[PDB]
């Protein structure tokens, strides 16, 4: 027979293996040849695996790289401008690719060109409270300083939006040990740590949701206008360069004026850890000067998009997408989720040679630009977004498999919770110690939910990937599963460096390739079941579940301020209502979807369940973020990668006691109360009978 | 049987006359008691009738009434202060009803108090152009100055916006006896002229698709959050109060300064027409004074919604609407249209009672406050925008069945023209001269296209009705159809004065209800047709021919500037080849549409013909004006009440030679240009295959 089982036990350890050598021997940069002919190779694999159709989709995106003949680096000067220490113009190659060409050195991608020089500030890690602590409690001012902090904690991006906003005029960016140095374990090429020549890339654009920083709003096509450079989307307006930790500790060494203000800004360097305004004493006259010469470049860019025609219902679309592009060899980011997405389709090409046809229509895509702020999958939904608006049911992201080997990580709305509880309970652990037993048993055990018993952890989804189009945009169920480690936003080690290469996986992280089967079988499984089940997989009252619990985070927030609750008579009455009623609503619908041979009760049923998650959306966005429409899921204004539940009340909460005009500021709150109230109300009100 | 024909012959002129003579005994201004009384009555009778539900929808809303013990009025002034000559406190009313009580005196709704004092100038119908042709041509500076202006042409909210632009201080409308009487007929009650004391009531907003003034994107319910009047959308920043050409001449024959630039600016009152600034010599001391003391209020206002539940498809829509609320009496404008939705819906009732059931769910609605700018249908459908949203398939509008007794009219997206053209040939014409003739024979006689030979006039869409919202804001395919005279947008003599009764109607206008029921035939029938055939009777062919006809109209208003199309490189080719494409994507569809027993092709292909016009909204809406969201169509943005296609082109093309950066307005131009052409290719690609 043709049943998920079938398609499951085709998927295989040694072909994900295979996959992952072939796409790690060398760079595949978005923008570059190398990563142009790896789409051709794969457009032309999922052709022979027996889809449809394959085709690229292209568009013409800013990108940012370093200038090949006039280098990137920062320098300790001294008095007379002499450049007495300069950091590294790149990371030493490991092992056998000492003679590989086209590894881009580290930079910061979009950062502007400039010659600052001045004192330095170390800001921890340059958080929203960290530039609190500093100008509020140590009344340290930034202003015209360059600022330097240590990787980790919050996106990257809005460390340099929080340093803009600060007054600083660059912003160095380093790997502290405390963060990308685990105990006990060797650096790379004998274990998985950083070394301290390592570096982390990664953009620092702040785009919100836009995609390419041309474009907003529209394809990037052959004919597209362009917005000019000044009027861009995202774009840092202080120059970016990001180092490793014998530089750092070169930087940091000599820094003065005040100690750390407590231990949380202290990591593991044999240095005070002063935030300064500068250097000691000794070293008071020396500046800092950072040399940064990038450039911002309109470049063509190509989506691999692969269709199995769906046998019963075509119009209606199950995605399965991750992205190409890596910094380097991309030995785990993204070519460990590739590999994955490319054993999947060999596997429902296999049963679709055998005549086999899935229910409904899977899509399957190759993301390009991803590392340079999601720009391929959201330009790509910018031109299909009405087809996607109307057919969209489901998108599962596969960037990498695995970021550690504990257990699964599954980040997705609250509908595919059932699906997830379902599927890994039918899937074999692959862990030690648990064999014979569920990947769910194991699972539930190494990662209990916080707030259930018996259940396994699953979190909202945040951003910091290709999924934000699909979820926060055009409300599209989304969902994403990867092995992990035992924190979170940080990256592992080798994040974004040199070294995270194919030896790195083979040897260190998963050397039999069963959890990246297991998790094959846990994206595989889902696009099954999404894109086969006659009934859609997903439980709307698992969203009434969840909207209580934010509603009473959201309520607990305000009431750290009752007074102010009193004066401007601030309810959340209307909010717990809406969930009330969404809660009684889910409940009836639910037993409807038990009780209903009508294939167009079926479908009108299927559509209430497919149009649920697009409920969320509010046409007018979330404010001064037009492209974040999801009234319940936006990710952090402080944290791209970490999703915030009510994001329109949470920011009009965040810091309140701070605005100078109260007034103004709990109105906001009650708007945004009415904006939530609103939204859930009529989005229970979609699974209402329909006549 | 139960098909159209049955319907058809189940409507009767006499019924229709009865409900209009039941409508018009009393005033029905939103918001007052005797209009929520009516509101009861039609919900009651709808349930009598036999629609499965029927509820009222009830929302808070900002109104504007006249203060009733401090009245209205414009006065010349002398150099005393004394008010030497005064304007009606009220509209002599017509015979048998000068004891009704509650008849709101002449305001414009929504004008902000004051009694500012100053000199005339006298500014045409306040146009644009009209403006253009004083203050570029004359050198006539309105600043300071009021304003007076003849009805006519543009809707008024424009003339109040343009002469506020001007730097206006009060804003005086009149009825010119050139536009609202008409020669060699009686003025009311002894025909249908307007008499010397009439005078026009109307709002003055400019909301551009907003709804409630103080709600823009959310429903006036119970706890929404009301922005202040300050920040209030569309409000009227200087007085505005209208009179009769009795009243006008007396403030016209003084009048000094410049003669009339042309007899274009000429009506047909005893006076020069002189532009002034002022009074001649003698009076060049008067002044003129007005005393505006209206004041807006929210108030609760009831839309009746009643649904007939589809026996196939109840979760696809087709919604008959029209509104109830009045100035005064409403005898034409709504209440012969609120008579024939009463009739159609006594119609669809009887069948239902014998069993039938349309295919599709019929929603009928009597919208409240359509007056106060569309308030009524706005709200609700903010309220239900995602059920709308993703289940509306047609919009069919129901204000006045009669303008005129001449010939048809109809307004409609291009999707409609086909089910159009074919129901007229199926009725009956009601014309003299015309009997034993079908109704599109005597229609395309009168009203012949200006583009195709044997083919009638179908105007665009324009705006100052209830399918604005659902049209412009959310795409869903709209109509509308009355009877209409031999002009278009000034409105009928006695539009919206308390002569607009019942006897009107009776005597002058359609005695034998005969009109009225071919306009019943007409608008039922569509809905009919809508809710009931098995394909949706939408052809996109129709769609492509007309995108071809508004690009070569929009480039043709482009190349008046070729100089400026070569510095700027300004093509159109990106459109005209998007409307090429859509044309041979709506040919091959509409193959398949004929070429495919299977309920899923089916409803797949009805899926793809009701978001077609959906796939014509762009989310981010037009510049400035974020409600209308539709690209091809929006309302002019110098007159609301007229079509305008390519709008976002037109509006960057508008007057760009007087514009003082040339290379950001032609930036936008393209921009627009864009923005059009993805959009075309986008709704094409809807109706490519799925997969
Ligand atoms: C959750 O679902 C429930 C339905 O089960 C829904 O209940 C509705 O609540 C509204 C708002 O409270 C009710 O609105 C009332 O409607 C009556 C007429 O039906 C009006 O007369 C009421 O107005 C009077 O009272 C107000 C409050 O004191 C005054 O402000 C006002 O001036 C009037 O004097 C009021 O508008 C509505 O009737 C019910 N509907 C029901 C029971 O079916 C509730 O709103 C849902 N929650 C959310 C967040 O949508
Ligand atoms: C109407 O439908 C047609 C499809 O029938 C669609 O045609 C497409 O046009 C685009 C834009 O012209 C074509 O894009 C080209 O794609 C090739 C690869 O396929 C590229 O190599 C081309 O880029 C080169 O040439 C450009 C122009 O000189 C240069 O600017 C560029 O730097 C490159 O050197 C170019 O991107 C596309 O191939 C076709 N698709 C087809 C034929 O299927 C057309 O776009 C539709 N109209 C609209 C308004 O969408
Ligand atoms: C995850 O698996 C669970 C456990 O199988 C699924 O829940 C079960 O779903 C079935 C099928 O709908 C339910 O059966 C129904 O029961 C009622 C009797 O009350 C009957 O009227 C129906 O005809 C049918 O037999 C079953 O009760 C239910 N079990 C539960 C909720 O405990 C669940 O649907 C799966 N989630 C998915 C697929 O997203
Ligand atoms: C308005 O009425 C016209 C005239 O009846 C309708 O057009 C006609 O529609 C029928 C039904 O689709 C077409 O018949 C088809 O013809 C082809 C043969 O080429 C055949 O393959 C199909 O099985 C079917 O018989 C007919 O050709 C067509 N006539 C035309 C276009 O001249 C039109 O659909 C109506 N518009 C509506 C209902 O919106
Ligand atoms: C990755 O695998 C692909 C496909 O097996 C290899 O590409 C093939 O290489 C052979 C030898 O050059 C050619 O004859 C085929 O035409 C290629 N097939 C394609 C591109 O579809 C590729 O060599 C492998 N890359 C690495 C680094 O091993
Ligand atoms: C850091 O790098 C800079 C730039 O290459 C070095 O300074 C240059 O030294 C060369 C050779 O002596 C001079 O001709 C250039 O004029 C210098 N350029 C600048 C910008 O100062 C510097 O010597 C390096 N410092 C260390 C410690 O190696
Ligand atoms: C319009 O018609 C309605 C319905 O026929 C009339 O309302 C009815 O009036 C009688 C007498 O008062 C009552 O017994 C019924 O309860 C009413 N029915 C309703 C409200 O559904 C109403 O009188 C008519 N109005 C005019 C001006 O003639
Ligand atoms: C126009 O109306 C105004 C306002 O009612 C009249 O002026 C008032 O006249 C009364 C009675 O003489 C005085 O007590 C008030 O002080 C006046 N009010 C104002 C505002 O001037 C005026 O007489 C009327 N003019 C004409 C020509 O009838
Ligand atoms: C810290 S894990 C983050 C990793 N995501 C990414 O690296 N995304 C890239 C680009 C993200 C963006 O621009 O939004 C980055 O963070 O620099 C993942 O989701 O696996
Ligand atoms: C000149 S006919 C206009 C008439 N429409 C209206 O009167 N609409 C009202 C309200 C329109 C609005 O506020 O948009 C008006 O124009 O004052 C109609 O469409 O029959
Ligand atoms: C790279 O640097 C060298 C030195 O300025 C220069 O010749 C070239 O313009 C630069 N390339 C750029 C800016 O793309
Ligand atoms: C920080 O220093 C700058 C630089 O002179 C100054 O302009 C700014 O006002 C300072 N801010 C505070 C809070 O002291
Ligand atoms: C794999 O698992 C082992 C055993 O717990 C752990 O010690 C090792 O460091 C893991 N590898 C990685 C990269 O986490
Ligand atoms: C109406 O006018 C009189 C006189 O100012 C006053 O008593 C009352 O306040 C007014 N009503 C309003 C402003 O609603
Ligand atoms: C119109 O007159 C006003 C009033 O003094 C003046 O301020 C304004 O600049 C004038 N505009 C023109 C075009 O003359
Ligand atoms: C009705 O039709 C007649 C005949 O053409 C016309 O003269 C009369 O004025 C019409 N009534 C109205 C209100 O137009
Ligand atoms: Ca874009
Ligand atoms: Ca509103
Ligand atoms: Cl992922
Ligand atoms: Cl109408
Ligand atoms: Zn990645
Ligand atoms: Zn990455
Ligand atoms: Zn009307
Ligand atoms: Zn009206």
């Amino acid at each position: 027979k043709h049943n998920m089982k079938a398609f499951l036990d085709e998927l295989k350890a040694e072909n994900i293996k295979k996959f992952l050598y072939n796409f790690t021997q060398i760079p595949h940069l978005a923008g570059t040849e190398q990563n142009f002919q790896l789409a051709k190779q794969i457009q032309s694999q999922w052709k022979e695996f027996g889809l449809d159709s394959v085709e690229l989709a292209h568009y013409d995106v800013l990108l940012s790289y370093p200038n090949k003949t006039h280098p990137n680096y920062i320098s300790i000067i001294n008095e007379d401008g002499n450049e007495i220490f300069n950091t590294s113009l790149f990371e030493p190659p490991p092992p056998g690719y000492e003679n590989v060409s086209d590894i881009v050195p580290p930079f910061s991608a979009f950062s502007p060109q400039g010659m600052p020089e001045g004192d330095l500030v170390y800001v921890n890690y340059a958080r929203t409270e960290d530039f609190f602590k500093l100008e509020r409690d140590m009344k340290i001012n930034c202003s015209g300083k360059i600022v330097i902090a240590r990787y980790g904690k919050v996106f990257r991006g809005n460390k340099v939006k929080n340093a803009q906003l600060a007054g600083a005029k660059g912003v160095i960016l380093y790997s502290d040990p405390a963060d990308y140095f685990a105990p006990g374990v060797k650096s790379y090429p004998d274990g998985w740590n950083l070394p301290g020549g390592g570096v982390q890339r990664g953009n620092i654009l702040n785009l919100n949701g836009a995609g390419d920083p041309l474009t907003p709003g529209y394809p990037a096509n052959e004919y597209a206008y362009r917005r000019g450079i000044a009027e861009a989307v995202g774009l840092p307006s202080i120059p970016v360069h990001p180092i490793g930790y014998y530089d750092a500790q070169k930087l940091l060494e000599k820094m003065g004026g005040s100690a750390p203000p407590d231990s949380s800004w202290r990591g593991s360097l044999k240095v005070p850890y002063n935030v300064g305004p500068g250097f000691t004493g000794n070293f008071s006259t020396q500046k800092v000067k950072m040399h940064i010469h990038s450039t911002n470049e309109v470049t063509r860019i190509y989506n691999v998009i692969g269709t199995l025609r769906g046998a019963v219902e075509p119009d209606r679309y199950v995605i399965l997408g991750g992205h190409r592009d890596s910094w380097v060899f991309g030995g785990i980011d993204p070519q460990s989720g590739a590999a994955v997405v490319h054993e999947i389709v060999r596997s429902f090409g296999t049963l679709k040679k055998e005549g086999w046809r899935p229910r409904r229509t899977i899509l399957f895509a190759s993301w390009d630009a991803e590392e340079f702020g999601l720009l391929g999958s959201t330009e790509w939904a910018e031109e299909n977004s009405r087809l996607l608006q109307e057919r969209g049911v489901a998108y599962i992201n596969a960037d990498s498999s695995i970021e550690g080997n504990y257990t699964l990580r599954v980040d997705c709305t609250p509908l595919m919770y059932s699906l997830v509880h379902n599927l890994t309970k039918e899937l074999k652990s692959p862990d030690e110690g648990f064999e014979g037993k569920s990947l769910y048993e194991s699972w539930t055990k190494k990662s209990p939910s916080p707030e259930f018993s018996g259940m396994p952890r699953i979190s909202k989804l945040g951003s910091g990937n290709d999924f934000e189009v699909f979820f926060q945009r055009l409300g599209i169920a989304s969902g994403r599963a990867r092995y992990t480690k035992n924190n979170k936003f940080s990256g592992y080690p080798l994040y974004h460096s040199v070294y995270e290469t194919y030896e790195l996986v083979e040897k260190f992280y998963d050397p039999m390739f069963k959890y990246h089967l297991t998790v094959a079988q846990v994206r595989g499984g889902m696009v099954f079941e999404l894109a086969n089940s006659i009934v859609l997989p997903f439980d709307c009252r698992d969203y009434a579940v969840v909207l209580r619990k934010y509603a009473d985070k959201i309520y607990s927030i305000s009431m750290k301020h009752p007074q102010e609750m009193k004066t401007y008579s601030v309810s959340f009455d209307s909010l717990f209502s809406a969930v009330k009623n969404f809660t009684e609503i889910a409940s009836k619908f639910s037993e409807r979807l038990q009780d209903f041979s009508n294939p167009i009760v079926l479908r009108m049923m299927n559509d209430q369940l497919m149009f649920l998650e697009r409920a969320f959306i509010d046409p007018l966005g979330l404010p001064d973020r037009p492209f974040y429409r999801h009234v319940i899921y936006a990710p952090s204004s402080h944290n791209k990668y970490a999703g915030e539940s009510f994001p329109g009340i949470y920011d009009a909460l965040f810091d309140i006691e701070s605005k100078v005009d109260p007034s103004k500021a709990w109105g906001e709150v009650k708007r945004q109360i009415y904006v939530a109230a609103f939204t859930v109300q009529a989005a229970a009100e979609t699974l209402s009978e329909v006549a």
